């Protein structure tokens, strides 16, 4: 599935991702559209074999398993496979764990280069929250 800008900000918002850690709604909604262009679908794959899946592409070598890449840990305790579904919760759930690992958003390399210091309210200005 791919979210409307709007849509995806209510839709976090409902899974309380406003605020958390610090982080203003306007972060994740951001995150998301440089990481995956809104797509819950979206896979890359890097050059340590490890793959970065869904909306906020997380990585199969520290937070879920896919079964393919060596030395992970899956701390999220999930099947990557889990974070390419329609509905965001487990992908949500994930974020949650891995922004309290201890470096904020920064685990997010499209939020640390394109979201980070700029105007972020500009994710959800137009949107009925």
């Amino acid at each position: 599935k791919v979210f409307g800008r709007c849509e995806l900000a209510a839709a976090m918002k409902r899974h309380g991702l406003d605020n958390y850690r610090g982080y203003s709604l306007g972060n994740w909604v951001c995150a998301a559209k440089f990481e995956s262009n809104f797509n819950t679908q979206a896979t890359n794959r890097n050059t340590d074999g490890s793959t970065d899946y869904g909306i906020l592409q997380i990585n199969s070598r520290w937070w879920c398993n896919d079964g393919r890449t060596p030395g992970s840990r899956n701390l999220c305790n999930i099947p990557c496979s889990a974070l390419l579904s329609s509905d965001i919760t487990a992908s949500v759930n994930c974020a949650k764990k891995i922004v309290s690992d201890g470096n904020g958003m920064n685990a997010w390399v499209a939020w640390r280069n394109r979201c980070k210091g700029t105007d972020v309210q500009a994710w959800i200005r137009g949107c009925r929250l």
